[PDB]
């Protein structure tokens, strides 16, 4: 067997234009050729401007819609994902401008809010700077944006738990308390951010209740030999029939077969490459500056 | 003399709760004699839960923390590393949920681009998951996780390099030919996973080279009472003087004076029982089942 490797490092150096050069041709035919017999002028006046730019800067920048393209390819892409069947169905928030950690906390409030809609779940993913030599990469810490504390509690994220408290997060010790953003912004060592309660839905089941919004913050985006290492995307969720019936009953999305339904029927009205790749967690990986 | 053996084999039955029982409360003891005068009714409360969980399930699991300490205990433990001095400086990957090969292959993928680091080479550890009827082992065949073929090539893997092709593994033959991982997971027959030459990273000294990673990936680690098979680990490399200058020109770890001395620094700024074992090699004691 020869598989691939599911996960991409960090790296201390930008990519070299050789190996950048050939991975965005490649990208940019798939994108002109998704209009067939249409087009030919303008895909070979933006390969002629990607060469240029790479050549002069050393790297090069996505259209909108190139970079709305390859998020839905990415998803369509994905092996285990069971919602790309319904790839069309995704809104993309536009952050590769983003400077700051309080502005990165700003476009995740954003994304929460639009992404819940009251409980009417909303796929999307907002996109932030690509790396450029690897030191000043952007990244969400946690695992998922909505998640539970462990200490009583999730007994999952015991680590990442220990980690907020090492930065200075106050421990409650409830068994439903929701873990800070940890975000770091430009390479500079993470910032602590809580999440306003009133933005995070929860289904009540004894006192028993979960987060509506299931929500991957910690994989990367590649694309035309571009990384976005961070990338925040949402879906919504799949003895047991309690919860079934509690999002149901609470008007909370799920993967039924009337939602299966719709979202296909929504649809239709409407080594891999582009990818969602895993990372190394980057407290393992991570200099700290003070 | 009474030495022990350095050799921990084979079993088809699980371990009996009167010999497991003694090791385990002996662990926890060192373990929370690791904070002397504190936690004495943590230290309590663990043996309890310990004891209960190995009389009802017939086993026990580690916390986190306790894996952690042990795989530092046991480098500590290792007579003829040189590298014990700083055992501190270890990471620690918990792959103990791990089912499948391909699983073991992707966690494996993950170690070896954290350990490479560009050249940068930190220590690490990969622990999968434990043994527990003896007839579900996780294997890997390999004794290191980079080494060269041997047909022209390595002399010293001319046994290992043959099976591999018994396994359906094509055989180049150049002398620099790079093994396929020889994964086996649940006890099942092991499977030929390529390496992506991209995560392997060599020093070239004629047409000479090396690898850059160090990694045995064939010993047992034993801590109380429990054996895990598959717990692969790295450190860096320790008429010859042509190699000390190819690794420092390129930039590759090595243990000289400046090394020893700032891995120490970092280490200074953070029967024995437990222990890394050696095994029988797998093909001798391998049942096939296809
Ligand atoms: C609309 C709702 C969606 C549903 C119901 C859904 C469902 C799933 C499920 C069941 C998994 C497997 C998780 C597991 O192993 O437990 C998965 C994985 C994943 N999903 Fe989704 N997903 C949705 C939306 C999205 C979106 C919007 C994206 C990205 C734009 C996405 C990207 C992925 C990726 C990258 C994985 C991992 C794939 C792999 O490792 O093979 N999903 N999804
Ligand atoms: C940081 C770099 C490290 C260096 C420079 C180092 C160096 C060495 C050396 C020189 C040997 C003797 C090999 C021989 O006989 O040729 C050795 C053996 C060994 N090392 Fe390391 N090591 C390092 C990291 C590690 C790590 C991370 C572990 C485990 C967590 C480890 C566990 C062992 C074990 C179990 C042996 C065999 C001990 C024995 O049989 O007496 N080493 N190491
Ligand atoms: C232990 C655990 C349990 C769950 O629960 C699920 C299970 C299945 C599922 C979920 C969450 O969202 C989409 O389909 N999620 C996670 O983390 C995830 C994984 C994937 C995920 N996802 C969203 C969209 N695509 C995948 C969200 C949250 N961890
Ligand atoms: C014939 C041969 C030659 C070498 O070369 C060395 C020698 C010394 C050394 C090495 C590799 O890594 C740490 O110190 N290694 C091996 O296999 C090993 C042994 C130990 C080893 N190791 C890594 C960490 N601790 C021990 C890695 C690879 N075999």
């Amino acid at each position: 067997m020869n598989p691939k490797s599911l996960t991409r490092g960090p790296r201390d150096k930008p990519t070299p234009l050789e190996e950048l050069l050939p991975h965005a041709i490649e990208f940019i035919n798939q994108y002109y050729g998704s209009f067939k017999e249409a087009k030919i002028e303008e895909h070979l006046a933006r390969l002629e401007a990607v060469t240029k730019e790479i050549e002069t800067t050393g790297t090069y920048q996505l259209t909108l819609d190139e970079l709305i393209f390859a998020t839905k390819m990415a998803w369509r892409n994905a092996p285990r994902c069971i919602g790309r069947i319904q790839w069309s169905n995704l809104q993309v928030f536009d952050a590769r401008n983003c400077s700051t950690a309080q502005e990165m906390f700003q476009h995740i409030c954003r994304h929460i809010l639009y992404a819940t809609n009251n409980g009417n779940i909303r796929s999307a993913i907002t996109v932030f700077p690509q790396r450029s030599d690897g030191k000043h990469d952007f990244r969400l810490w946690n695992s998922q944006l909505i998640r539970y504390a462990g200490y009583r509690g999730d007994a999952a994220t015991l680590e990442f738990t220990q980690l907020c408290i090492d930065l200075g997060w106050k421990p409650r010790y409830g068994r439903f308390d929701v873990l800070p953003l940890v975000l770091q912004a430009d390479g500079q060592d993470p910032e602590v951010f809580e999440i306003p309660p009133d933005l995070v839905l929860e289904v009540t089941m004894l006192g028993l209740k979960w987060y509506a919004l299931p929500a991957v913050a910690n994989m990367l985006l590649e694309v035309g030999g571009l990384e976005f290492p961070a990338c925040p995307f949402n879906g919504w969720y799949m003895i047991n029939v309690a919860v079934l019936h509690s999002f149901q009953k609470q008007n909370v999305t799920i993967m039924d077969h009337h939602t299966a339904s719709e979202s296909f029927m929504k649809h239709m009205q409407n080594v891999l490459s582009p990818f969602y790749y895993y990372q190394i967690e980057p407290w393992k990986t991570h200099i700290w500056q003070n």
